[PDB]
């Protein structure tokens, strides 16, 4: 139980969201 909320904030389908921000910014500026 609290390892399950635990595995969200260990590093891994938030990482992904990293991946996503970078391109954000990329799509704003020229």
């Amino acid at each position: 139980k609290k390892k399950l909320h635990f595995m969200y904030v260990g590093g891994g389908g938030f990482v992904l969201l990293f991946f996503v921000g970078c391109g954000v910014l990329l799509s704003k500026k020229k």
